[PDB]
């Protein structure tokens, strides 16, 4: 009862996850040092 | 300037990002296939 109906909640997720990794990244470009 | 003001607010993301990327794997576990 339960096909892809997760993989698609996830996919939301890994819009998400990514957002946040590429938020601390741009900041370390601020403070590489 | 500001030492590691950055640093901080990154911290807190570091923390966000992986909030999320926990939220798809176990999601992940639920249908592995």
């Amino acid at each position: 009862c339960g096909g892809d109906n997760i993989e698609q909640k996830i996919d939301d997720i890994d819009h998400e996850i990514a957002d946040l990794q590429a938020k601390r990244t741009r900041l370390v470009q601020q403070h590489p040092r």
